[PDB]
């Protein structure tokens, strides 16, 4: 009675295949349900092409239903990490739906019929971050628990060394993209707007119109395509001089519209000898840069081996007089530029600073790089942390502090929700915003195949955001810097909110400033060598960048952090760490039948899911199934019963099992209520003293390709086998309900 269970994409995807069942049946115990939201990426798919399944086999809309159970006030979700997808990955999974027998249509990439830009808008809603900016509906708390920061010290993580004279560092635009030309406004009272365009003939269009509410916060800006263009000229070039190699950072899953347009300029100048020479038959074929250069490597299939083999070659032409470039893998030759959603900023960034600064090369060594990140508005940080990195050395986190994140993010705040306000100008002229009553509140001049967005900011998330973040700096009793850059027109815009509703608070005891971004981090870095901790309260994109980027310095990854959602409704999300879907876990299972998969950020979240119960339930029980699981979590990092990642030890599958011995034998010990010390007896002993053969039934595995049937809609009876296949631990488990 009241637990909602994601099941998602990838590796959190075959974890959730063993760790449920165990989930189950010890919630049952207290009476509470637990059901299973399917929001995976084909099952997305299938749920919006219903009119295109047999009734028999249709499925119901979860991330609808989910939607919905998040606005209600008795929301308790587990949120775990899944797919923003790219085209390409889109058209992977419609691919494998269809090699099934659903009859899902295509993906458009050219749509000319009326009927073919209905089948395109209705996946655009598919693409990118369906998921998150719809269960949202809360600011972020995100922290590392004090048991898990014990743990890394005693078991530290490989940090690279650092080297005061390496040459890596982070190349960004100087003029010429959103920060350049970034306006913003605050409505004094609710009231209409139009998104208007008039060019230099003088024609008139007008893009869209918004209602917004009184006290809301709405920004503008643009970058210039042809200074895009010109940047990555030059950074190719200085890499040539240089020696170091070259690479892209950017998040084209998330920022649907915009960001592919940024990736496909990058393939059309680094192959640009390529799209010279060939651009009308590559205009006849269809191909896309937007999509990478996997584009032209498919797209030429068609063409006869003559004229193929011919371009193979003008390809590796350019290997020759471009600059090395970074690999995502080397042995199969699958570059930095083949497919849009492979180098995610977010979590690549913080790979390469913890590598010692250094990427993988064509012949698979690591070496300096020249991290491109057109945007200068978040690319700066990255910058003012390999610096401290060249003059400190590599972190340690034997001694390191903690910077943990109060985020803003409730109702698709800042950049989250800006896609629909989003164009790519066609022509050379001015985008305005006007009030209605023809006051022009912002305003700029453009040119062809510029990229204008417009972004929203309401105020109620706003107070909550400013109200959460006092309540942990008390809570805690730790400083707070809020980070906003005061050459930034949305940031003071801001900053006059936070300014006010600082004073709705009781600030005594407490520590709270407001700082530009470089300062911050400057400031939090500087007391992080020496232990000491620093809140950072953040807006909706650094939320995401920090709480990938100093977890991982911490603990090793983003999946073992707290992540809370107080939702505004009054209910609460627990998402499942600050990571995202480790696709390359899927490799090593498909392969050789190993996870490395960390679920401990699933334990932390359903330890706080059950408290959260107990309290709005008031269900006595549940709440003691919430502290034996942190008794439960606490002996599996105290015994280090994670998984290593060496193919002769447990991985993922086996340490569920420990936690599962371990919270058996916390409930069968206690005495606190003698019905479930008397229930857990059966099954925790016989856990344990069957420990040996379960291990060695689930490691037998180890080594053998493990056939699931399928990649984004994987054969479930052939899935759960490959990971129940402890037999004996099977019936120990289903034989407790
Ligand atoms: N739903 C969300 O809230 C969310 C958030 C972020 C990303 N994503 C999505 O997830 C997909 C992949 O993201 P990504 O490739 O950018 O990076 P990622 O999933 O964050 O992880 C990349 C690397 O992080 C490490 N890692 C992440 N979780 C781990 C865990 N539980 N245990 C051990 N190591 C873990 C793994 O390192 P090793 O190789 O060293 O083992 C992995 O290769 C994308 O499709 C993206 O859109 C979703
Ligand atoms: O990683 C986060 O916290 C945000 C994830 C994200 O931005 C997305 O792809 O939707």
């Amino acid at each position: 009675s009241k637990i909602t269970y994601t099941f998602t994409d990838e590796a959190p995807a075959l974890a959730t295949y063993s760790l449920l069942p165990i989930v189950k049946a010890f919630a049952a115990s207290a009476g509470i349900d637990v059901e299973t939201s399917d929001i995976s990426l084909a099952g997305r798919i299938l749920a919006n092409f219903a009119d295109r399944l047999e009734a028999d086999q249709r499925i119901e809309d979860d991330l609808a239903r989910l939607a919905v159970l998040a606005t209600s006030p008795d929301a308790n979700i587990i949120k775990l990490p899944n797919i923003s997808a790219s085209v390409p990955q889109l058209k992977g999974a419609i691919a494998e739906l269809q090699g099934l027998g659903y009859k899902v249509p295509d993906f458009p990439e050219d749509p000319q019929t009326d009927e073919e830009k209905e089948v395109r808008a209705r996946y655009a809603k598919i693409l990118g971050s369906a998921v998150n900016p719809v269960l949202r509906e809360g600011n972020s708390d995100r922290r590392a628990p004090a048991a898990v920061k014990a743990y890394a010290r005693k078991h530290p993580h490989s940090m690279g060394k650092w080297s005061m004279a390496s040459r890596s560092h982070a190349d960004y635009m100087r003029g010429g993209d959103f920060f350049s030309s970034e306006q913003s406004i605050t409505m004094a009272k609710a009231g209409d707007v139009r998104i208007e365009f008039v060019g230099k003939d003088g024609k008139v269009e007008v893009k869209k119109q918004l209602s917004l509410q009184e006290g809301e916060v709405l920004d503008s800006m643009f970058m210039s395509c042809g200074k895009l263009r010109d940047f990555f000229e030059k950074t190719l070039q200085d890499c040539k001089e240089t020696g170091v190699m070259w690479s892209l950072h950017v998040k084209a899953t998330m920022m649907k519209i915009s960001h592919p347009i940024v990736f496909g300029h990058a393939v059309s100048v680094y192959y640009k000898d390529v799209f010279d020479k060939w651009g009308q038959l590559f205009e006849e074929l269809g191909v896309n840069p937007n999509n990478g250069i996997s584009s032209v490597y498919d797209k030429i299939k068609s063409l006869p081996a003559s004229q193929q083999e011919e371009i193979l070659h003008d390809i590796h032409e350019v290997y020759s007089h471009r600059p090395e470039m970074a690999m995502v893998d080397s042995v199969k030759g699958i570059t930095n530029l083949h497919i849009p959603s492979d180098v995610i900023v977010d979590a690549s960034m913080p790979a390469m600073i913890r590598n010692s600064g250094q990427m993988w090369g064509k012949d698979g060594k690591q070496k300096d790089t020249k991290a491109v990140m057109p945007e200068s508005t978040y690319a700066r940080i990255y910058q003012e942390m390999i610096n401290f990195c060249k003059t400190n050395g590599a972190f340690d986190p034997t001694t390191m502090g903690s910077v943990p994140n109060v985020g803003l993010m409730a109702q698709k705040a800042e950049e989250y929700g800006s896609h629909d306000k989003t164009f790519e100008m066609t022509a050379d002229g001015t985008m305005r915003v006007v009030l209605a009553d023809g006051s022009v509140l912002m305003q700029h001049k453009v040119e062809t195949g510029d990229i204008w967005r417009a972004c929203q900011t309401k105020d109620a998330p706003i107070r909550d955001w400013v109200k959460l973040a006092v309540t942990r700096a008390r809570q805690s009793d730790t400083p707070a810097i809020f980070w906003l850059d005061p050459e930034r027109a949305h940031d003071r815009e801001l900053r006059k909110k936070v300014e006010l509703y600082l004073k709705d608070h009781d600030l005594t005891g407490l520590d709270i400033s407001i700082m530009g971004y470089n300062e911050a981090i400057r400031v939090s870095m500087e007391r992080l060598i020496r232990g000491k901790d620093t809140i950072s309260v953040t807006g909706n994109v650094l939320r995401d960048y920090l709480t990938d980027l100093f977890p991982i310095m911490e603990l090793g990854t983003s999946a073992k952090m707290l992540s809370i959602v107080p939702l505004m409704a009054g209910g609460g999300m627990y998402e499942t760490g600050a990571g995202g879907s480790a696709p390359k876990h899927v490799q090593q299972l498909v392969e050789e039948n190993y996870l490395r998969w960390d679920s401990l950020g699933e334990f932390l979240a359903l330890a706080v899911s059950l408290e959260e119960t107990g309290i709005k339930t008031g269900n006595a029980k549940a709440k003691l199934l919430g502290k034996a699981l942190d008794e439960a979590t606490g002996k599996l990092l105290d015994n280090n019963k994670s998984p290593s990642r060496k193919v002769g030890d447990i991985d993922n599958r086996g340490s569920h099992f420990y936690l599962a011995m371990y919270w058996a034998q916390a409930l069968a010990a206690q005495n606190e209520d003698a019905e479930l010390k008397a229930h857990f007896a059966p099954l925790a002993k016989a856990l344990t003293e069957q420990e040996a053969t379960i291990v060695a039934e689930l490691n037998a595995v180890q080594g053998k390709p493990a056939e699931i049937g399928g990649y984004y809609r994987s054969n479930p009876e052939l899935t759960s086998k490959v990971m129940r296949p402890s037999a004996t631990f099977n019936a120990a488990i289903d034989s407790l309900a």
